[PDB]
């Protein structure tokens, strides 16, 4: 990695990595691989290993897509994140129509175990459930919920530790990026909850998808996230509307003030693959050029 990557210099401050999410199409396409290689040192896959794409029908599943990224990951020396292992946005029609308890809790013990161990021993970081809330703190209603009661995040927790103890294991969320927003601390109050009940939850996973201007929040937000005790929190698929520098120094600032903050993952490279492309909400630019807030980054980063 360049000594003045991003990666490289959060290190440096004392953070374990400095992440993007990507996968196959990407990696062989314009200069995805060569900014991967040189600036980041964590590596997430899009979608190859969502729900939907590893076991498209029950018990037949595929893993070439994830294979890849595995593989690229370890042939390059990057740390690699999974997930999502329980998620409602990417299932296939089989999940979501089982309706008997026993039925579907089998199911996903099997989906997570058959995933896990698969790469045990060489994924830093999975995403176990994502999702969960609705925004006012309630839990959101998913088949998983409807069909198995809220017992499921427990059990979705203990298949995983019992399937790979080498894995830190994190519930993910959006919209956790304001500290007076219901949903930032009423997931705090249940994670709470839940170690205490003795559910290993490793970590608190920040989606922190931003519009303009809400990086400030980001101080405050990420301080309250860690106060839930776990042993890390983490920004994970950071984009910024806008890209302005501004918002991405606030929270890689958040990053640094907060101890248990082991590091963050962006959501991709270049803007024109964005889902919101129009909002320019990346770090490169489509010549795959680094923007004025990859810059601040490394210059705030530097001293």
């Amino acid at each position: 990695e360049a000594a003045q990557s991003v990666d490289q210099l959060i290190k440096a401050r004392g953070k374990v990595y400095f992440g993007v999410a990507t996968d196959q199409n990407r990696l062989t396409t314009g200069k995805n691989a060569a900014i991967i290689q040189a600036d980041f040192g964590m590596v997430w896959p899009e979608n190859s290993m969502q729900w939907d794409a590893t076991e498209p029908s029950q018990g037949n599943f595929n893993f070439a897509g994830a294979d890849y990224l595995v593989n690229w990951a370890q042939q390059n020396g990057k740390l690699i994140g999974g997930g999502c292992l329980v998620w409602h946005s990417q299932l296939p029609s089989w999940v979501s129509s089982i309706t008997d308890k026993n039925t579907l809790t089998n199911v996903m013990k099997n989906h997570i175990t058959t995933l896990m161990t698969r790469y045990k021993g060489k994924i830093r970081t999975w995403d176990v459930v994502g999702e969960a809330f609705n925004e006012d703190g309630s839990l959101r209603q998913t088949v998983f919920l409807n069909v198995i009661g809220e017992d499921y995040i427990p059990i979705a927790f203990q298949t995983a530790r019992a399937a790979d103890p080498n894995a830190k294991l994190y519930i993910m969320d959006y919209n956790l990026d304001s500290a007076s927003y219901p949903k930032t601390q009423a997931i705090v109050n249940r994670v709470k909850q839940w170690r205490a009940a003795g559910v290993p939850i490793d970590g608190i996973g920040s989606q922190t998808h931003l519009s303009a201007g809400q990086g400030a929040g980001v101080l405050q937000a990420l301080p309250l996230l860690a106060s839930a005790g776990t042993p890390e929190v983490s920004i994970l698929m950071l984009d910024v509307a806008g890209a302005s520098p501004t918002d991405y120094v606030n929270v890689v600032n958040a990053c640094l003030n907060v101890q248990s903050c082991v590091g963050i993952t962006v959501m991709g490279v270049a803007d024109p693959d964005s889902w919101r492309a129009s909002t320019t909400p990346l770090l490169f630019d489509g010549n795959f050029n680094p923007k004025p807030a990859y810059n601040a980054i490394v210059q705030d980063l530097q001293q």
